[PDB]
């Protein structure tokens, strides 16, 4: 598999869409790591067996899936590429398959949900309750024979790969990203970020882990628009399943409120994905055209609350 040429330009775009080539996504990833790590920076043998039993193991969920993980390995794969000068190389190796992972074997249900019904999987973990399986997964599917990709890592930086896939998967959590990325403009606007400081790059990198998951908001509105009827496709089911039982969802995952939908999008623009952007813009510029498209989009959901 090589990538149609009549990409190539087309994949470095922030705004760029996998949508349209569900066939292509797994040569898009190996694309995209073939591009930044440089190519032997896997065996292209264990790097395919390692990508095609991440696919498989995504559950025929709306929207945590397959073509999820891509879309955020793709925008992680653009925020590397605009800011080459400051990542290292087992940054940029680690980061990426952190986000083609970092949703793996979601179950379109939110940690809430298996916490307010004794889920056995938060029995397990009880913060983080999704992203700690995610990562356990992803360590699983890594020790499986013939897909250990970082063999040929030292014994140290080994485990440090291991680290930076953990800590992104986790950050993923949307629950930590509140504090995260309030922690992380503190310091900006004292001053007092020091990118050599490790700790200081976890938050950083928490934070780029957030935007890319968010990723969908900073699309052409038109495919922006229609990746939403996949995250309530998915709301509406854990909603309709807390009904089940006789207990009113949030209105976010009440169907019986597809009204209220725009007015929600506005506000969790407003309070999740503007400061978001906003944020990792201040700390990486090139990240800007991020923001951009965020803003572009927000407006869009402002005309649809008021009729235009
Ligand atoms: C009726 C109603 C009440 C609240 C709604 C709402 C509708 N729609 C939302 C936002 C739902 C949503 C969640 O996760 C995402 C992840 C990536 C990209 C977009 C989204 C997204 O739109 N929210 C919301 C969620 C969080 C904060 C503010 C609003
Ligand atoms: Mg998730
Ligand atoms: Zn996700």
């Amino acid at each position: 598999f090589t990538l149609p040429v009549r990409l190539c330009k087309e994949i470095e775009l922030f705004h760029f869409d996998i949508g349209p080539f569900e066939n292509m996504w797994p040569g898009i990833f190996v694309y995209m790591v073939h591009r930044s790590c440089g190519t032997s920076c896997f065996e292209l043998e264990k790097l395919c067996r390692f990508i095609m039993s991440v696919k498989k193991n995504y559950r025929r969920v709306p929207y945590h899936n397959w073509k999820h993980a891509v879309t955020v390995a793709h925008c992680m794969y653009a925020i590397l590429q605009n800011n080459h000068t400051l990542f290292t190389d087992l940054e940029r190796k680690g980061l990426l398959i952190a986000c083609l992972c970092h949703d793996l074997d979601h179950r379109g249900f939110s940690n809430s949900y298996l916490q307010k019904f004794d889920h056995p999987l938060a029995a397990l973990y009880s913060t983080s309750t999704m992203e700690q399986h995610h990562f356990s997964q992803t360590v699983s599917i890594l020790q499986l024979e013939g897909h250990n990709i970082f063999s040929t890592l030292s014994s140290s930086e080994y485990e440090q790969v291991l680290e930076i896939i953990r800590k992104a998967i986790i950050a993923t959590d949307l629950a930590l990203y509140f504090g995260n990325r309030k922690q992380l403009e503190e310091m900006y606007q004292t001053g007092s970020l020091n990118l050599n400081n490790q700790s200081h790059r976890d938050r950083v990198i928490g934070l780029m882990m957030t935007a890319c998951d968010l990723c969908s908001v900073t699309k052409l509105w038109p495919v922006t628009k229609l990746t939403a009827n996949d995250i309530y496709a998915e709301f509406w089911a854990e909603g309709d399943e807390m009904k089940k039982l006789g207990i009113q969802p949030i209105p976010m995952m009440d169907r019986d409120k597809k009204d209220e939908v725009p007015q929600g999008q506005l506000g969790f623009y407003n309070a999740v994905a503007i400061p978001c952007y906003t944020t990792l813009t201040q700390i990486l510029p090139p990240t800007e055209p991020l923001l951009k498209a965020c803003r572009d989009n927000l407006s869009q959901w402002e005309k649809v609350i008021r009729g235009e």
